């Protein structure tokens, strides 16, 4: 790489005040939560353009001078890297600049956007215009984006929550910079670009989605129309070991699709730690015992587990599903809970505002939970949506973690026929000896997950080679090839997904 | 190529009496119902495995010997070139002996196939089971296959009619004779192939569709759950000139979900081209004339237009929106028809079997509609679900297969946010003057089409090159680069989708 030659030639793209090129000026770029021991995950620069022209040219030289770019959207991937590097030296294309909300089509629910654009800019461009479109957001604070987060296929609580699937076109600056739209978009003035996803030929989209083959300039995002009624639930269960049952009883109601949105399980430690410190609730260097958890617990209105769901439609469509959604669920030993039993519920109004594609009012608690705070890392396995899976998971999650003499603080994002298991991994970053065991207990949940035949949805910088270890190695072989055939002078963001030049 | 050396070394893999290598013995896989003038698209072998592990050595000779193969699954992609190759000089590689259920999961509403499974095979083996599942099968006779129809990213007639959106997992065989697994697969014994689709890192089954970068030797597909109620409704419109106002009608009950499978809208010339010969309806040498068209319609109980959807759950769910959709509807000028009302209607019931994804047991009738019969090629635009849309591909279409002495026989597949405008252009093969003109139609279809900005979800062998140069110029080339790193050797299936080593 030729670092000070690419960032003089940054500066004659965007201007000198748009380049970020030494130690102090990419301070802002450089924060993370994850464990980072040897303080290896960190730009070395960092460049802001405002149009897909500049992109273009910060490509070409990229090119020129052998300069990585690691490529973010708003960059507030939190507990999976913000916005530091996979492998040193790259410099960081933050595109919060190109933030054009470009089409919203009222009729067919769709819109167009650039990466930089928030779900606060898109929601208030909405509700603006009178649109009766709803988003769908993930549970973040104030700032995130539907590029970045579709293209890391996060997910949300609405029917429209599993992101990937309800995009439909992209533009994408190839690696020698020029641009490719997918799907119907590269017909002259096609009016279908939004409406129909696949295209002729190969299906492309995917493989700009968790990796480093492209630059997202633009993408289509469909949006679910404001249904008349919006009825929120809550299900509370009142043990620990429930986990299973929980499982088996929404796994019906979803494969059938009596209920369409993403629920989240949620463990009663998550939704404290949320709230409280940890030494609200144990002291510091007692375990978090499920009697204490349990107390905490019932004393805030919660369960030791707690699921929440949404109907959307009207009345007459509500009451259709309803009664079987309560009995199936009470069965379980299941109580389920409404909007009118759960006044000044801050954690039911907490998910009703998710799950329908609201905002909520920013504040991180879970940075705060074990001393100075400041540590979080995602662990991200998947699981059928079986209670036996979700089971041996959570047993072997809080096993490992309490070995390392972590909490098991955790939600199941419960699909269609998946469960997301995501696993926070809470630490005091600042205290340079529990970093170091957060990485040990860290590599432990991959390494022995994996061995028992389960590995992660989605992940952090830092684990991005270890998590592609678990897949096959024909498959890490493949994506080399595509790496290298696609960007031959290995200057998208090295080391993303585990994928090296 | 080295063709002889090829096929003794294929003899040598599978035995001789499954391997076909010459003029005579290819016989089988060489009919096609598209226009070929100059006799172009033909095999000049086949090859049929009953194994994956016959399938890699194939691979591996086809690579010592340079000769490429032309995968199918069952091969009846009738009106898309049956077995035929896009280029010369292929060896059908035929997987229908490979025709394993591998897995059935009722819980979960899953199934892993191998490519040689039928529609009807799968639909007996869940029947025989006793197994509360739903296929969903695409308008054809009774030979097809799961496998083969999604890989071309066909549809069906039920809520799971988007085939692809429904594919879980699928295993490859790469050009090198590598077997690679995508999503979960590729973790030995995991449990979750048929539950999550995107896997880790960059997204490739859609790479596998409308392809030539792998051979699949499984593939998992999500099932649903059959409902307590299934209704099947006709909407009934009396006039040519209706288009737009069916589309206006049903676009916001799917973009809202009130109705959520695939609805065929079908042109009366089409409806009657399936039981009856054009000179049943007005002389050879007339026009299909509207006021012939309207009469011979009515008296079979059919509109000018007619259109199929249905509901699935339980009498109260049905009740919920079926009065939104009854009145939607008739403000369109449409008439709502129940099975009450249609009873010995052939059309009617060859719906309702599509739409509770059932067999229907018949010959296509389509194939004799003009003089000698025998000529059928598919022409279908995307279109977004904008009643405008529809009515100007309409007369287009209408216009050019006129101009060039042909009927429009059209249906459109209405799907969630776009059209598949499907046109039948029916010809007689066996007049060489006929199959020259059909040809030339054909090639003014696409060409003018794409001036437009409209071009097409599926094409045939013939005209694949013709559509790819309507998509950009860098999707080519992207697509080009793929295909030279993934089959250094171009010996899958050489041209398809345009794409060629
Ligand atoms: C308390 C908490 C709760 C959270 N809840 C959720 C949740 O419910 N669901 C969820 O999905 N996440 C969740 N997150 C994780 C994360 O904060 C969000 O997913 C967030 O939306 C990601 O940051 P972003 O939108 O700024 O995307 P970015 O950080 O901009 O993008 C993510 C990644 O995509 C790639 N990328 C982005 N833009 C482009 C581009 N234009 N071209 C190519 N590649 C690009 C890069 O690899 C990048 O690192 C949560 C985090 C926390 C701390
Ligand atoms: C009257 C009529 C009505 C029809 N209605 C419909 C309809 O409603 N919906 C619809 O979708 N189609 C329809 N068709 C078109 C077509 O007949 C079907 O799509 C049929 O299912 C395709 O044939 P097949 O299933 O044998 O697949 P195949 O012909 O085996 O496969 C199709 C293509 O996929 C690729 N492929 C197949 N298997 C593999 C593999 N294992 N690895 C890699 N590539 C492979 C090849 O390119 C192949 O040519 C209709 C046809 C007619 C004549
Ligand atoms: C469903 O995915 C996620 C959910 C969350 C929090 O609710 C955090 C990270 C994720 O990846
Ligand atoms: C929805 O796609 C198709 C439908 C048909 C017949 O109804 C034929 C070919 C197709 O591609």
């Amino acid at each position: 790489a030729d670092f000070a030659g690419a960032m003089k030639a940054f500066r004659g793209v965007v201007g000198a005040e748009w380049v970020f090129g030494d130690e102090e000026a990419v301070v802002p770029w450089s924060k993370t939560y994850i464990p980072d021991p040897a303080h290896q995950y960190k730009p070395v620069g960092a460049v802001c353009p405002q149009s897909v022209e500049e992109v273009q040219e910060i490509v070409r030289i990229a090119n020129t001078y052998k300069q990585p770019l690691w490529t973010v959207s708003t960059g507030k991937n939190m507990g999976y890297g913000m916005t530091a590097p996979a492998t040193p030296g790259q410099v960081v294309l933050d595109l919060k600049r190109m933030n054009r909300i470009l089409e919203v089509d009222a009729d067919l629910g769709t819109c167009l956007l650039e990466p930089g654009v928030t779900y606060q800019q898109l929601k208030d461009y909405l509700e603006e215009h009178k649109i009766p479109l709803w988003i769908d957001v993930p549970d973040v604070g104030p700032i995130a984006s539907p590029v970045g987060n579709t293209l890391d296929r996060g997910v949300g609580y609405t029917p429209y929550g599993e992101h990937f699937m309800f995009q439909c076109g992209m533009e994408v600056c190839l690696p020698d910079g020029r641009l490719m739209r997918t799907g119907m978009g590269s017909i002259k003035g096609s009016t279908a670009w939004q409406a129909f996803k696949w295209g002729y030929g190969p299906y492309l989209d995917g493989l700009f989605t968790q990796s480093n083959f492209g630059i997202v300039t633009k993408m289509g995002l469909w949006l679910m129309p404001k249904p008349p009624v919006y009825k929120p639930f809550m299900v509370r269960h009142a043990n620990m070991e429930d986990v299973p049952k929980i499982i088996e009883a929404m796994r019906p109601l979803r494969v059938s699709n009596l209920v369409a949105n993403c629920n989240l399980m949620m463990s009663a430690s998550y939704q404290l730690a949320m709230f409280k410190r940890r030494n609200e609730i144990v002291p510091d260097g007692a375990p978090l015992d499920e009697a204490s958890l349990k107390k905490a617990a019932s004393a805030n209105g919660l369960g030791m587990w707690n699921t929440y769901f949404a109907l959307y439609g009207t009345e007459q469509t509500v009451a259709g599903v309803e009664p079987i959604i309560r009995a199936t669920l009470t069965a379980s030993g299941g109580e389920v809970l409404t909007a009118a039993e759960m006044e000044g519920n801050p954690w039911f109004h907490h998910h009703q505002t998710l799950m329908q594609g609201g905002l909520n009012l920013d504040e991180v608690g879970l940075l705060r939970w074990r001393g100075a705070g400041g540590g979080l890392a995602w662990f991200a396995p998947v699981a059928a949506a079986r209670g036996v899976e979700a089971e041996r998971q959570t047993a072997l999650a809080k096993e490992i973690v309490e070995k390392h003499g972590f909490d098991y603080t955790a939600a199941y994002a419960i699909g269609w026929r998946d469960l997301h298991h995501i696993i926070a991994l809470l630490f005091d970053k600042a205290d340079p000896t529990q970093e170091q065991k957060a990485d040990a207990c860290y590599r432990e949940l991959v390494t022995r997950f994996g061995a028992q035949g389960w590995a992660s949805y989605r992940t952090g910088v830092n684990s991005m080679d270890l998590v592609a270890q678990q897949y096959g190695e024909v498959n890490r072989d493949f994506n080399r090839t595509l790496k290298r055939a696609i960007d031959p002078n290995g200057i998208l963001s090295p080391g993303k997904s585990g994928i090296h030049p």
